[PDB]
């Protein structure tokens, strides 16, 4: 099992620059709107202890330069909604893709394309941690890469790249502008909760490694899912919920293994330890592949 | 992070191809399609294909070559080693500049895996020593190709026929030569005895320095013959002085000599890593390039 991202060309052909002054990051050119975080109206100075409604209103549609390569796309109208900016373009994105903005959980991944001045530089697969932080590879000028997962035809945005905490790990907003996390975008230092290992995760992980014959921790137990969440807790594991239950249900099904059978080997296994066995070739419990990303590497 | 390439340009020229009940991918660039030359075989033929004896037996008619709901009319076919070029009487608009170019064992490259002409995923693999790779590849993957993105150049290294009985897997360059001692027949074969990439493993744990991991240093050195003589006792690669220098960078950036993180690299092999962790892994990993690393530090 590796990370693997969903093809990144339907985003790629919607990232753009955005300027005001020389503040450059990405947007998101998607129809006649372009998307990005609203620190791009900062000054160096301002981000420090920024007022974005007063920074505003002195900003005017002709302070914007949004340029898809070295093409300049005319801005029409600007609107703050939480922490991003819609800018209207004068210009249908030709290459708009079918979308929709999605709000994710912790635990679930994303593919994000790492962009700079506009153009693409990378895409790797992320988990959004229990404590709302990712740990990216982002460098200056990042800002405004997105996070995206593809169905079918679609793609369901859900991050948009905001800043770098002081631990390395970095934050950011889904596409309404809403912060993942305790976190606000100013440059103060902020700190995010401990953090958790994703215990729906590991229990994916689990159900691969029986899919693929490797089952030697498989018990003869059950537990209520409310024992389990309590007993998860103590090893700093994060509580099951009723969508977590559900969104094992497809490798359950493939396994015969009820969930909260392998709740109890889980338990087992925080408990006891591997003594000195591996799991998929591995000691550790990998907990940054979804049930939906299993299933993707196992079919296809 | 292990990063792969932006996947657009190479997502543009993703086209099907069918012969028979087989159906595999191909890469459309400017009026050929590139695919693996056993799509033309059958159950019976995957054992001893003879193929150009099979391909003779082939009218440009029974290859169907559909890119998204458009069929493309194949108006002529050669081989070239284990390639099959299909010439298709449409220009695809979408071709980028490219060029094609064999890799060297050590290097890595981005894979998107599709299915049906279908883009399904991408990632980064490097060619192992033994010149394996990898990958994740199912049932209808071949046809998939790997490549690198310079500018914007696209330079195919890789396209794919093949899984060993390991789970590891197998292909050629674009002009068909297979990577390794393998052979594009339905037969279990074995890679020779893997090594591992030694450049790369100094390269990633300097990457763990820069992102303030250092636990495993030390204060001792070695000189570059006395580490390869530890390296290759744990079938490690031997350490050129060209890795050495391709290595600088990263070394200057640190102010950590290459010899230094030797010398560390020394003390991980004869020692492991005694429950301790480098950048999340319980083990070294050598899939980044020291332009890798530098790339994205
Ligand atoms: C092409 O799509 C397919 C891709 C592999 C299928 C499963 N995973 C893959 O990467 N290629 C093939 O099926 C090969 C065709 C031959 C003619 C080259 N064969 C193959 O990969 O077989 C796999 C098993 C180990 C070998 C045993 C053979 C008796």
């Amino acid at each position: 099992f590796r990370k693997m991202a969903f093809p990144s060309g339907k985003v790629e052909g919607c990232m753009v620059q955005v300027t005001c002054g020389t503040t450059t990051l990405n947007g998101l050119w998607l129809d006649d709107v372009v998307y990005c975080p609203r620190h791009v109206i900062c000054t160096s100075e301002d981000m420090l202890n920024p007022n974005y409604e007063d920074l505003l209103i002195r900003k005017s549609n002709h302070n914007f330069l949004v340029q898809a390569g070295n093409v300049q796309l005319r801005v029409i109208g600007h609107s703050m909604q939480n922490c991003v900016l819609k800018l209207k373009v004068d210009t249908a994105n030709p290459k708009t893709p079918k979308y929709k903005f999605v709000r994710i959980q912790p635990g679930q991944t994303f593919s994000v394309l790492a962009c700079y001045n506009g153009s693409p530089s990378g895409v790797y697969q992320c988990a959004m941690r229990p404590n709302f932080t990712i740990k990216g590879s982002f460098l200056n000028g990042s800002c405004g890469s997105v996070g995206f997962n593809i169905d079918y035809d679609c793609v369901s945005f859900c991050y948009m790249h905001h800043m770098e905490l002081p631990t390395g790990v970095h934050a950011g907003t889904d596409l309404e502008g809403n912060f993942y996390g305790p976190f606000v975008d100013r440059q103060t230092a902020q700190a995010a909760g401990t953090d958790t290992t994703i215990t729906v995760n590991v229990l994916a992980w689990l159900y691969a490694a029986v899919i693929n014959g490797d089952r030697w921790f498989l018990n003869r137990f059950t537990t209520t899912l409310n024992d389990f969440n309590l007993v998860a807790m103590k090893y700093n594991y994060e509580p099951l919920t009723q969508d977590h239950v559900d969104i094992l249900g497809p490798l359950s099904a493939q396994t015969g293994i009820a969930v909260l059978d392998m709740c109890a080997s889980l338990k087992e296994l925080l408990q006891n330890g591997m003594n000195g066995r591996t799991i998929l070739g591995s000691a550790l419990l990998e907990d940054e592949f979804t049930p939906f990303d299993v299933v993707r590497q196992c079919s296809g």
